[PDB]
């Protein structure tokens, strides 16, 4: 054994050893219990930085923990390769996005392989390859035929200068980002997944996810946004029918989730495009301009709420009050009825609207004896659970649910309204007017219409010999791509030139890893049956809503097609915290050392301030194990992690110390058979070290397996080494216990720092580390030894309580013979019955 720790020497040798034994290349091995650990696969956008490395280290720690415990572990890796990053670089560097993407993949694969992650590279996928994306084209065509995917006009942000469609993120103050030209809203045909048909399933199945963080489930429930409420109709007054046709001449219909407060409605509000808004605005120039301002305008709660009165009235069907209709900019045409009622005394938005315009407020709910103040909003005004109806005539005294049913009763009997369930969830628009994405497998025929490509003609292949220029999608300018023949009639036709939302690839990639070479389907039945669901998913909170909901949606779509048999894709979910670092100017922290540049503020590792720390720089300086160790030790995985030059150094020193501990141990006599069995006759000090050892094994196992807090696992091993360092292990029985401690220490740490622990393990023991397996707890090592006047002595467990001593004291042969018909308890010394 070499004396000094040389990571640049041992790490490639250890990685070579693991690849040769194919430890991480796995099959559907029925002889071993499966474990599917998955980290969110990256966009191949450049270099990974320490932030990404934290994510993949965590996955590797859990994977290797399960490996050592005998599982058949699949830890797959892959490339989320479509999307905007490459198209910017395609414009930026005058390079094909494909060429730039594949180049990126190679740099990052070697980056990852150098960190020593236990990854099945034979299951690697790149989502920009036709062998991948053909299967999401296939699913598209199957769902299109069933109407689960449909085509429909939607409105988009058109920039007339750049001549491209803009995302709302790129629409600042009404104008485009790279142009500052006023955005034109355009109606164009687009494709949608009917995700609203699955809203109830997506919502209720969250309850199954007992090993998901509660806030993730809460964000999903709120995004879906189910409500059980009331459709309510307000008769238009005789004086207000002016201009209205059809059912709009008869009644104004709203949706409300507080029908229990209908007796406190003091005005109503309609969207700019509502027919009432149009009829009122006919001879009223002020309303015309307000309608116009609304049409041009996420930012809902942020925007100043505005309205104008219309002079039109509707009648409350419960109390007969004539209420004025307002046009308001917060009422959106396309959600529910495009009109709402307003209850300023019990809804905070209505309260502010009403306090702005001096509109009436009517208290119709009281909460205990809390007093009502029409000039100050108070949280209890909105109380749905502890309030009870006041000023509501007949309804006076009911609670929310009974008044709901009473109002539903009354309304239905008048024909004036019915209960209704609504969802905030919109359908999922997947059309993108971008080149670097999966082609939509539709052909447009002037005779047959929009027709799906037949399955045997899939994939529709995206040409990779393209350099976009940002002045439109190149596919719409590429005759050799879009000219084709109709699959239904043989006539001349045109391919769809929009590509798919690149969330589509990340919505099923975890199934493709089960059989990434399968050519007869998205995923083979044999492999989906074996791998089941992802046991453990690790990724950033930024994907807690859309990506996770889409992946759950796709799972249920695929189950309903018969391709998988689970309802939910991810059993456990771990949300690793951000990684932050000081900034400098914008100079990368590897171009800087400190005691001329400006040492600015600490913030998330990103390209914005060029403060991403390149893991390759960190490997070249200290080795992979030091990088892994620093990030697993610096903070619990969920907490944010501050980059620290001294933290990295102190991780490295720990690895030197661990190296030197095994070396000095082996210099003083070479390896011995590790202590095992009965420890009676061991000295107190070696008993205490064995106690620390097996306590440490139980804690690390709990920290890896239950708590997933790796930083405290490492601290516990350092404690063991500390007690080892103060224990005389020179004797024969001492060396056997030292061997036991070191064989367990290097195994306990192997998931965190596998290169050094693989190397040290082999100097200690000739067996293969993964066959020796995860260290076991020796419970016998966890048992400590047993411990008026005076008349009796008793033997007590070392963990005996003060009532166990008083128990055995009161029942002693010398006590009872001196009792003749207070009990001061000194633990470990004496007990006296006075
Ligand atoms: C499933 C699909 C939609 C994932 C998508 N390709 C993505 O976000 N791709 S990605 O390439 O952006 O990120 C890959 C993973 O790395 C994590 N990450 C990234 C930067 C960072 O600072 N920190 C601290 C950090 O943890 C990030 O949360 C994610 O799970
Ligand atoms: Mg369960
Ligand atoms: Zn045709």
């Amino acid at each position: 054994m070499q004396e000094h720790y040389q990571p640049a020497a041992i790490e490639p040798a250890a990685q070579k050893k693991w690849d040769d034994a194919r430890i991480s290349n796995v099959s559907e091995d029925a002889s071993k219990p499966k474990y599917y650990c998955l980290s969110m696969f990256p966009y191949p956008s450049g270099k990974l930085h320490m932030g990404h490395v934290r994510n993949y280290t965590i996955g590797d720690v859990l994977s290797r923990f399960k490996l050592l415990n005998g599982f058949n572990v699949m830890q797959p890796m892959g490339w989320d390769a479509f999307g905007m990053p490459a198209e910017n670089a395609a414009m930026k560097n005058n390079v094909a996005p494909a060429a730039w993407t594949y180049d990126n993949i190679e740099y990052m694969k070697t980056q990852l392989k150098s960190l020593g992650f236990a990854v099945d590279w034979e299951r690697e996928v790149a989502t920009c390859k036709p062998e991948y994306y053909r299967w999401e084209q296939w699913l598209f065509t199957k769902l299109f035929e069933k109407g689960i995917v449909y085509r429909k006009n939607g409105t988009v942000n058109w920039d007339p200068v750049d001549q491209t469609v803009l995302a709302n993120e790129q629409v600042i103050d009404g104008r485009g980002w790279r142009s500052g030209a006023l955005i034109e809203k355009r109606e164009i045909p687009m494709y949608y997944f009917k995700i609203t048909d699955y809203a109830e399933e997506l919502l209720n199945d969250l309850d199954k996810l007992e090993h998901w963080p509660e806030q993730v489930k809460t964000m999903q429930r709120n995004w879906i946004g189910k409500s059980r409420g009331m459709t309510v109709r307000f008769a238009v007054s005789d004086d207000s029918k002016q201009g209205l046709e059809g059912d709009y001449a008869k009644f104004l219909q709203v949706y409300t989730t507080r029908p229990d407060t209908l007796m406190g409605a003091t005005y109503v509000a309609v969207a700019a495009e509502h027919p009432l808004a149009t009829a009122a605005a006919a001879d009223k120039p002020e309303l015309q301009a307000f309608i116009a301002e609304c049409k041009a305008g996420a930012d809902m709660a942020t925007m100043e709420k505005k309205g104008v009165p219309t002079g039109r009235y509707v009648v409350n069907p419960l109390n007969g009050d004539k209420l004025e209709v307002w046009i308001a900019n917060y009422v959106l045409w396309g959600y529910g009825d495009g009109a709402v009622m307003a209850v300023p005394a019990h809804d905070e938005r209505d309260f502010e609207f009403a306090a702005k315009y001096n509109l009436p407020k009517k208290q119709v709910i009281a909460v205990g004896d809390n007093a009502f103040d029409a000039n100050r909003w108070q949280e209890w005004y909105g109380d749905k659970e502890n309030g009870v109806l006041v000023n509501s005539g007949d309804l006076d005294g009911l609670d929310f649910q009974t008044a709901f049913d009473a109002v539903a009763a009354k309304l239905q009997s008048q024909g004036a309204g019915e209960p209704k369930t609504q969802y905030r969830l919109r359908d999922w628009g997947i059309s993108r007017q971008r080149y670097w994405g999966c082609p939509i497998p539709i052909v447009h025929c002037e005779k047959c219409g929009n027709v799906p490509v037949p399955a045997d003609q899939l994939p529709v292949v995206l040409p990779e010999n393209v350099v976009p220029d940002g002045m439109g999608s190149p596919l719409a300018k590429m005759p050799e791509f879009y000219e084709t023949s109709c699959p239904c009639c043989g006539g001349a036709a045109k391919r769809e030139t929009d590509t798919m939302d690149t969330f589509i690839e990340s919505s099923w990639y975890f199934f493709r890893y089960m059989s990434p070479k399968f050519s007869d389907g998205m995923v083979s039945a044999e492999s989906a049956k074996y791998w089941g669901a992802v046991d453990q998913y690790i990724g950033g909170i930024e994907h807690a809503i859309l990506h996770l909901l889409y992946a759950r949606f796709f799972t249920k779509l695929m189950r309903d097609e018969g391709l998988v048999n689970v309802d939910e894709p991810f059993e456990r979910l771990l949300t690793q915290g951000m990684v932050v670092c000081e900034t400098y100017y914008w100079i990368n922290p590897a171009d800087v050392e400190l005691t001329p540049v400006v040492i600015s503020g600490t913030e998330k590792m990103s390209k914005s301030k060029n403060n991403g720390v390149d893991p390759q720089e960190l490997i070249n300086a200290y080795g992979a194990d030091t990088a892994r160790l620093f990030m697993m030790f610096a903070a619990p995985p969920e907490q944010s992690l501050e980059w620290s030059d001294s933290g990295v150094e102190g991780a490295h020193r720990f690895l030197r110390r661990l190296w030197r501990t095994v070396y000095e141990y082996l210099k003083q006599g070479g390896a011995v058979k590790a202590f095992a069995g009965n420890q009676d006759g061991l000295s107190k000090e070696l008993k205490d070290l064995r106690h620390k050892l097996h306590s440490t094994t139980a804690k690390v196992s709990d920290d890896y397996g239950r708590r997933q807090q790796f930083n405290t696992a490492i601290a516990a091993v350092m404690e063991l080494l500390n007690q080892y360092d103060k224990t005389d292990t020179g004797s024969e029985q001492g060396r056997a216990v030292a061997q036991e401690v070191l064989e367990a220490a290097v195994r306990l740490l192997w998931p965190i720092v596998p290169h050094i622990c693989e190397t040290l393990w082999s100097e200690l023991n000739g067996a293969k580390l993964w066959e020796a397996g995860w260290p076991t707890v020796d419970e016998a090592a966890l048992v400590k030894s047993e411990i008026g006047k005076l008349r009796g002595k008793i033997t007590v467990a070392a963990d005996a309580s003060k009532a166990d001593l008083e128990a055995a004291a009161l029942a002693n042969e010398g006590a009872v013979k001196f009792m003749e018909g207070k009990i001061i308890v000194v633990p470990g010394r004496l007990v006296n019955i006075v």
